[PDB]
């Protein structure tokens, strides 16, 4: 049965939320949608809860809520963020406009800590641990995050982290040189690069690769990394890529060593594995966890995989109003988790 909704207005938006949800008070905003914190009465703990805007504007819009929504459904992982809550205030298909996400609030992201502060070894350890073990569940499920930079990652108090769906600088300055240069066919191991460059960040206090520009991005890459050698350019379709990459003057890989100088060794052993250039060689994030930097952390039975998830809906090509109705039924079938302390 349906609970009793109230409405207000915050920072120009209206938010109308079941009594439930209480003290709402705006945290920020992130393309696709608003969010505040709040205090949830059912269980006496503070959610995160997104108000989704425009969500039916188009086609684009209208997969894209779909597929926020089904992501966000089925991410059960304690390294990435999942729903406590769906709602709307429509109470039919027609009224369906509005589609409200709720999340344990964690609180603060990477963006607000890295800023004026180089990290530990330690805290280093256990933050990309963390991400690492959420990115093996997501992977697992054969989806790539694409977007990995220190806001997507939610940090609780305690140190706790979670992946970020979306979060609240240059996002390029996180993002693999496959995708710089617009290879379609790049893997999961980009989003090992994103882990690379933010520990990196997090061990020296600035940003590995700080590009103006998408070319001055991959040009401060191929510094660290050396231009790509035979058995990568052999690689590469493309004839303009290949014809400027070649026209490069050429460099060597660093010793990693080197660049990291005061760093713990076995962590400039894992960023030499994460950030080598051909995508094939990456380590993976299950490689990863076994890497001898996580040793007091790594538990191989407590490293999850996910369910079965299914991405057939994303090659297809439906109305406005399918995918309206989509993401109605899923908001309609959402049954929260369990309450467990
Ligand atoms: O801890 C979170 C969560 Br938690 C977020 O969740 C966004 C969200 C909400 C509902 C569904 C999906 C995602 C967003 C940012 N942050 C970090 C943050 C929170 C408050 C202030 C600053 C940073
Ligand atoms: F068990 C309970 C019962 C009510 C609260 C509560 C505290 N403040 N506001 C509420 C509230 C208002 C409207 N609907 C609902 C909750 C908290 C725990
Ligand atoms: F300057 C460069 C050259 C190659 C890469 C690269 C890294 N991993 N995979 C690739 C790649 C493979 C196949 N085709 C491509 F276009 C790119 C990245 C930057």
């Amino acid at each position: 049965e349906r609970p009793t909704f109230y409405r207000q207005e915050l920072n120009k938006t209206i938010w109308e939320v079941p009594e439930r949800y209480q003290n709402l008070s705006p945290v920020g905003s992130g393309a696709y949608g608003s969010v505040c914190a709040a205090f949830d009465t059912k269980t006496g703990l503070r959610v995160a809860v997104k108000k989704l805007s425009r969500p039916f504007q188009s086609i684009i819009h209208a997969k894209r809520t779909y597929r926020e929504l089904r992501l966000l459904k089925h991410m059960k992982h304690e390294n990435v963020i999942g729903l406590l809550d769906v709602f709307t205030p429509a109470r039919s298909l027609e009224e369906f406009n509005d589609v409200y996400l709720v999340t344990h609030l964690m609180g603060a992201d990477l963006n607000n800590i890295v800023k004026c502060q180089k990290l530990t070894d330690d805290h280093v350890q256990f933050l990309i641990y963390q991400i690492l073990r959420g990115l093996k569940y997501i992977h697992s499920a054969d989806i790539i995050h694409r977007d990995l930079k220190p806001s997507n990652l939610a940090v609780n108090e305690d140190c706790e982290l979670k992946i970020l769906d979306f979060g609240l600088v240059a996002t390029r300055w996180y993002r693999a040189p496959e995708i710089m240069l617009n290879w379609m066919h790049y893997n999961q191991t980009v989003d090992i690069w994103s882990v690379g460059c933010i520990m990196a960040e997090l061990l020296t206090g600035r940003t590995l690769f700080p590009g103006t520009d998408h070319i001055d991005q991959l040009k401060l890459i191929l510094r660290l990394v050396g231009t790509p050698g035979a058995e990568l350019l052999k690689k590469i379709s493309s004839e303009s890529a290949r014809n400027y990459i070649q026209s490069l003057t050429q460099m060597p890989k660093m010793n990693f060593a080197n660049v990291f100088i005061g760093a713990n060794p076995l962590a400039v052993d894992l960023l030499e594995k994460m950030l080598v250039l051909d995508s094939d060689k990456r380590i993976t994030a299950a490689q990863a966890l076994a890497h001898a930097y996580f040793a007091q952390y790594h538990d191989p039975d407590d490293e999850p995989v996910a369910d079965p998830y299914d991405q057939s809906f994303e090659s297809r090509d439906l109305l406005i109003d399918e995918w309206k109705s989509l993401t109605y039924d899923e908001v309609i079938s959402f049954v929260p988790p369990p309450l467990d302390q």
